[PDB]
């Protein structure tokens, strides 16, 4: 006699086979579990005969009449042989029926959405001053110098001959101009120092307050830019069962006859009896028809869905914004159900384990969960400064040198006008001094 | 017969359970007193039916006709025989009804707003040093000048010729005077540096130590200004029940007809008496009818709610602009109320203390007082620096700016004195150097 | 007929009195529940007769016979009518007497020493360097120093004429001397830059390196001195129950025939259970036989001694380095114990309900308690730096000053003793350059 | 009977129960398995006897005289009736005796010393950027230095006539060579400053945006530069299963007569084959007799054990210079072993199941495997940097430095070739300027 194995559709374990031809038999499954039952017939020599589900769903007991539905119910009722599936192992399942050892282990735990890790874009730097305040060191290296240029011609000690050889009467000249007094402002401003220094008290203290100013500007700057380089990973506010359960904020519920709300059902500790304090109410809300839809909705909604650690695995490494919130719950297995007192139970006991020491419950579980790349975390340490997060300030540099060399010529033809006034004609004596520029020797 | 249960609805205590389909009977109820009198049940054993109070009050004797309403009534005339409720023990109601032994630890508090917005701190940039540490680096610095002005007019290698063509006699004058070593020990304290540079070995160790100074005390002092560049919320204006005491700005009150009001009532205590002067006067507005209506008028109005501890942290765990002010006023416990003298007290009296040897009672006491967590005022995260956190440096560089403009006319006027026993009183030197500003091209 | 009250000595509560002459009948006495006696008696009208326990225990249950000690078997035997003493409300002690409510609310909890706080001492801001390191930076710029002397002389482009007017044959100088090139040196090290700058490429890349390697050793500095100035806090490795009961390094226990053990005897919980696991191998060894040897071993040895909430707070303000490690295991109260079946239950249940709601319960408390000034805590916060941890930055700066003033006379000498050679007299010449130095004005 | 129990004595699983007074009997022993057995015994209902194995033994089969030893022999010949042990289930002890499902999951990992000494990182500096920002501030300082040179040469205000008397004609020349432009590249990079300074606002602009080039990038540097002066301990040097296979440096074992010696003798893994071709040979050294000579062997020598995975989590949560190397090598369960069939397996089946959902086989996991939290890396609490920390400035410094001497003598006799067309071929110019070295008092 062939055997009737009952199965139902769930990703990765079976599903059905891509081909367009007219499948006829076992030959439209591919998955995991039907790839361990092509394994268990070559060892105990039978033959499967794959047939699904009637009902869809996996197992659970109604408790009106106290009956069973799902994969349990097939059998049970023993009209289906095996139960090759992921069939998970608890308590109120092995009273009915007898499955195997495991070939597969679970956990139950959540799984969410990964928050998108917004990049510290290239005008980083200028994040840990507000903006009107870098607006308002603009206007005091704007105002400070300006009033330097007032109190430098109006104090009489700033008039100083420069001459280091006997001036014999005159030549006291008043080196702070508009363009000297910026370049005190903005020389001190970025920590250089100019050339020139005031002398006279008058422009000391307005020399010793800038340079208290720019001391506590850059300080506070130093100081609060440590805290913006390391940025601070994102902490979705969810990192356990414990934190799950005290916020209604995000809708969490678990798989209609499943065994993941059949945990919380029976459970009595205070944080697992108190999430299904919270989906008894709303249980037509929250609890989700299949897992695919328990999936989809932590893709569309605010939703956190409870499910099993094996299932997340395929999940994470195909969907790289969804994770594994927290850890694991608890720990069952995935058994190969059989009827009650069958003598199918033990010769599956036996080829599981020969097939899990030579490593062929390792080979499929790596083939049917395949995963396919995806980034593994920012993995929080040492942050190392990229491209990516200081950045603009070689666009400002880029930008500088390009506003610079306009000023160049903004300088040289403001000359090539006034020398040609009574010296030259006005295009040539512009190339005349470009015959200046382009020697490579000292001249006059 | 059933042991009728006299409650009152006050959450977390006691309140009504939602679904979707509508309960019927003692499944109506849950929370904390609900979960306590399961507890009592299993282990006394005994029916138990809800009868949740009439006349909506917990206990009060009233004046001249007085006859107690509420939860008492119910337990005086036996048409109760528990009152599991905050029913809180005190003086008058165990004359009359006789409670058990405390299940929880209250006492009178005050619940009021938090302080939203925060003390500015105009200028708080000075508080990484202590006050100590910031007048001594003046006191070295008046210190450190005056001591290098001492060996540089005592050092015979600072007296240097200038004279850069070829030195001939009579010529050589320190750069140090006295107006010039302050500008040395302030210009390398703020990291700028001078123009100034010594020479003359025992110069250069005095230039030796300031600098090793003062590279100590820029670098602690950007060290701690991390940390004190962080807002305070403003401390609010009360902050114990004295302080609502002596005050009218921000109307305080209790629960009508509780132990709170009863409390001020009764009280001889100097501070006390007047906080109930206050409350009976007003006694149609500052007093409420419930708890809820508390909460309700600290959030939508000014306002202090006199209320007890225990039920402060539920709603101060759950509400995060509300918070606890002081410390507590008295102590007393909750205790489930019996009659005159019933065959129930002294049953309930071991049983509640089985529970909290067991920590059944702690256990219950985390399952509902615990809630979201009210994220931290230490979850700072992000500290763009701004206009109320640096702040007084711009109000000390507007300080030492119209100080040199007065120190400008000052030496203005000084030139104009030394000048004036030449030729004039003032108007001759303050015409000609006001001349000087007006020229800008001509130099004399 | 005159009651006769059973007590035990512990302190605060029931103690001798102090006083030379011979103390007759309750005289003798003082304390806290002696002075609520006081109190009692007065609002009763009763006439109390203190006489104390025999055994000198509590009352624990020797369960060899089942029968009982201390001051519960002077109440079940009737000898004694109350028993106003520190004696708890417990699960297995109301089973056989009859306690009043609670005057007092207590809690187990740990005492345990404060360990010690080492302060910074004033050379603090040497610590974020290694101490060969300051060495080897100290070496580097003797070293450095020494090398672009070498080079300075032998590089031919160092040879510059400085004479800015018209040389016209030679007086090339080569302005590194030693002093100079230390100065280079160390004016990098300090941030501040000399006024001496390289200009042969020999002598670019010795101030190019030595400019990169002072940019890290002071940028390695301030980086690491953010942390030793946040200097964080003294964290003893007991802060719960959860991590006492893991470390057998430290012993804990309690006192015998208590309700502090017997609470640990009877628990079921994990961690409770597990000290008891622990102090029932060693029951002579940790278990002392007062809380007075409670404390005292404290005092002595690495002992944790788990005892009541309200003795601490007597403890802990008297003994200003022992703390409370942990918080609050459970909640218990002191009860005036009377016999089972007694009138004077329910009198006293009364008369301390009446002394709590007149604060009579909290002055008493208030004066046998008397906090007597202790120091609280550090506070940790911001730690803004006072003259004890910066400090020593001082001593070197006045101790550098005063290495200073003795080079001064060092160059002086040097040179009093140089022009003298030809010109004048030894000890005259000096004060002929007296004559110089404190000369007021400008001169030769 | 008494359902004799065998079972070996293993910690943390069984252990003898220590005490002042010998215990006798079941209360002899304690741990996890023993208080696993007291939870199937209140389940199902039965007396036990512990009956610890003799043959000291788990189980393996022999070869050719094959027969079961240690606690599998006891359950085959029935001598015991369970075997509530770590008796692991594989594949050729199910075929014998008949497992009940499993209560713990582990797995074969590899325990091995923790690395005590650091990754020395001698430069460690370069870190908090990364390397493509290290070399773009070149081509920023190559880039710079380049444009500040095209404009100062372009420039018709950079060139100024020095000739400080009074200017008359002929004289003007830029002090931007193309030697200069780069210091003040490098000059202003590293904080440090140069004597040169620009004038003409089209040089002005540059130096302008080259300060706060540089501004940012050494603020940026000295902020994660906190972070990145820290030590990395060694990574050892096998981090897999295969790690141990390709080398013999490091001995490795597992426990003779155990789960882990019969896997890797029957295993065909290419990598696993190896394994057991190694231990086999010198069997009577690298294969142990138990756990405890298993970790004793680890510490004091080099060695590296092949055991289960949960008894790891109790190691090496115990001693903190010991540590899992790798990954779960195969998955394999903890069964309660019952003989051939026995009435026993299915009805501890469903007790085990039982305890797991109340969650008791997680509260005894945490009970055992939980210990003193083993101090973590990340408890840094000081760092005075060393010479393992910052190390390569010093490198560098001696790498410039000798780079320096050789440009020295490279321009030596670059001056002894251009004075070479005057007069000699080497030794005119060597010596004459020998001599300038050799004079240090002399100028020309
Ligand atoms: N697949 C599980 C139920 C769904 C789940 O727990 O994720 C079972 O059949 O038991
Ligand atoms: N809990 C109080 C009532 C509320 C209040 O007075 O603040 C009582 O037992 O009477
Ligand atoms: N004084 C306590 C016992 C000692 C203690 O718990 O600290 C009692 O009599 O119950
Ligand atoms: N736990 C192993 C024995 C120890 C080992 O082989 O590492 C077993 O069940 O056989």
């Amino acid at each position: 006699r062939s055997l009737i194995v009952t199965t139902i559709l769930e990703e990765p374990y079976v599903l059905f086979k891509k081909s367009d031809k007219p499948l006829y038999g076992n030959d439209r499954f591919e998955g995991y579990c039907i790839d361990l039952l092509r394994e268990l017939s070559t060892i105990l020599g039978f033959t499967y005969e794959i047939r699904l589900v009637e009902d869809g769903k996996y197992g659970a007991q109604d408790d009106v009449n106290g009956q069973w539905n799902g994969m349990v119910r097939e059998l049970i009722d023993h009209k289906a042989d095996l139960a090759v599936a992921p069939l998970a192992i608890t308590y109120v399942r092995e009273k009915v029926i007898d499955f195997s050892k495991p070939f597969m282990t679970l956990g139950i735990s959540i799984l969410y959405r990964k928050p998108n890790g917004t990049n510290p874009g290239v005008f980083s730097f200028l994040n840990p001053l507000s903006p009107d305040i870098w607006m308002y060191v603009l206007l005091a290296c704007l105002g400070v110098s300006c009033v330097l240029f007032v109190i430098a011609r109006f104090s009489p000690y700033e008039w100083y001959n420069p001459h280091p050889c006997n001036p014999d009467s005159d030549v006291v000249e008043n080196n702070f101009t508009l363009l000297n007094s910026f370049w005190f402002g903005v020389g001190a401003l970025m920590q250089q120092g100019s050339e020139l220094m005031p002398k006279a008290l008058s422009t000391r203290i307005v020399g010793g307050i800038w340079w208290f100013f720019t001391l506590i500007i850059i300080s506070s700057y130093t100081a609060n830019l440590a805290a913006f380089l390391t940025v601070e990973r994102m902490e979705s506010p969810i990192d356990s069962a414990d934190d799950l359960a005290k916020q209604t904020k995000i809708e969490y519920g678990a798989v209609e006859d499943g065994a993941t709300m059949t945990f919380f059902k029976k459970s009595k500790i205070s944080t697992y009896d108190k999430m299904w304090a919270f989906m008894s109410s709303r249980r037509q809300s929250v609890l989700v028809k299949s897992n695919e839809e328990g999936i989809q909705r932590v893709l569309t909604s605010d939703y956190a869905f409870l499910m099993e650690s094996t299932t997340i695995e395929f999940v994470t490494q195909r969907n790289c914004n969804l994770t594994q919130i927290g850890g694991l719950i608890d720990s069952k297995g995935y058994g190969v159900g059989t009827p009650m007192g069958s003598p199918y139970r033990d010769k599956i006991t036996i080829a599981i384990l020969q097939l899990q020491e030579e490593g062929k419950l390792h080979m499929m579980k790596e083939k049917w969960w395949r995963g396919n790349g995806c980034p593994e975390e920012e993995s929080k340490e040492a942050s190392a400064l990229g491209v990516q997060n200081i950045g603009g300030i070689f666009i400002v540099l880029a930008a500088g040198l390009v506003l610079s060399v306009f000023v160049a010529v903004g300088e040289f033809l403001y000359k090539s006008k006034k020398n040609a006034q009574l010296e030259k004609r006005s295009f040539c004596s512009a190339m005349v001094e470009e015959l200046r520029m382009s020697l490579k020797c000292q001249r006059r």
